[PDB]
């Protein structure tokens, strides 16, 4: 019903070549050829980037959509390139990650970026289940794909409703992914965490436009409903006039070493 879903159906009716075409037209991409070519030999000397998904808190980061502070907690953590961004800011007093790392999901990546020796991982851990813990900054990038929108609402709700279980009122900064945004559902759940911890949703110009995904940050306020809007119709309008070429933008690069406190 709403131009969400409408983007939904139309996609899932793209051929291969389409598809391919589409989901890189007009994005942002960094460039990960060093940080492939360092994690393939095993160096933990470099300063690179465990993952993709870095350049998308770096840009929140850097814009001012969230701070980052304090504790910090990293929900579904994956290889950890959050939390080793997260650590190497000198505000941040330590980086706590969980991911469940069991079969299929990846695990934490042993790296000595900056402030490595102030960052704790756990695997085997369920962060819809497992007892809640306290934090400055909470942040979760957690958030499956899938072809069917019932099963993408139902995992946007379930994110939404653990993030609500694990905020504490030392929780100033927040940066929590929403998968399908487009829902009605998800759009009142997030209007009605809203009226409780205020922020606002953001699109990150990395997600590619084969996702509808966006971020609900705690260092903005903007109108939900409005903000879904808009990004359904980009992503209506770039699927009418695929250009096919997307902006190369340099990795998330970072210092090695320790930090005191
Ligand atoms: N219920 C759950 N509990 C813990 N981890 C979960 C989870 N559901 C999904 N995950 C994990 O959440 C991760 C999201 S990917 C994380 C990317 C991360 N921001 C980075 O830059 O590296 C996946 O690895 C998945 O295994």
């Amino acid at each position: 019903v709403t131009l969400g879903e409408v983007w939904k159906r139309q996609l899932n009716m793209l051929g291969k070549q389409e598809f391919e075409r589409y989901k890189v037209s007009d994005i942002t991409e960094v460039d990960r050829t060093a940080a492939r070519r360092y994690l393939k030999e095993g160096r933990t000397d470099v300063g690179i980037s465990v993952s993709r998904g870095a350049a998308k808190i770096r840009w929140l980061h850097e814009r001012g959509y969230l701070r980052i502070t304090g504790r910090v907690l990293d929900l579904g953590c994956g290889r950890g390139g959050w939390s080793y961004y997260a650590a190497a800011q000198k505000e941040v007093m330590s980086v706590k990650g969980y991911t469940l790392g069991i079969e299929g999901h990846e695990k934490p990546i042993h790296m000595q970026t900056l402030g490595w020796n102030i960052v704790k991982f756990k695997d085997k851990s369920n962060v819809f289940t497992m007892p809640t813990e306290p934090s400055d900054t909470l942040l979760c990038d957690i958030g499956e794909s899938s072809s069917n929108p019932l099963v993408e609402r139902d995992r946007t709700m379930k994110v939404l409703e653990n993030f609500e279980r694990w905020k504490h009122v030392n929780t100033e900064n927040f940066c929590v992914k929403v998968l399908a945004p487009y829902h009605p559902d998800v759009i009142e759940k997030l209007e009605r965490l809203q009226l409780r911890f205020g922020g606002g949703i953001v699109r990150v110009p990395f997600s590619r436009n084969s996702t509808h995904e966006m971020y609900y940050i705690s260092g903005a306020r903007n109108n939900i409903t409005h903000m879904v809007n808009t990004t359904s119709r980009s992503l209506l309008r770039r699927m009418t006039r695929p250009s096919g070429k997307a902006i190369i933008e340099g990795d998330v690069f970072l210092p090695t070493g320790t930090r005191s406190v």
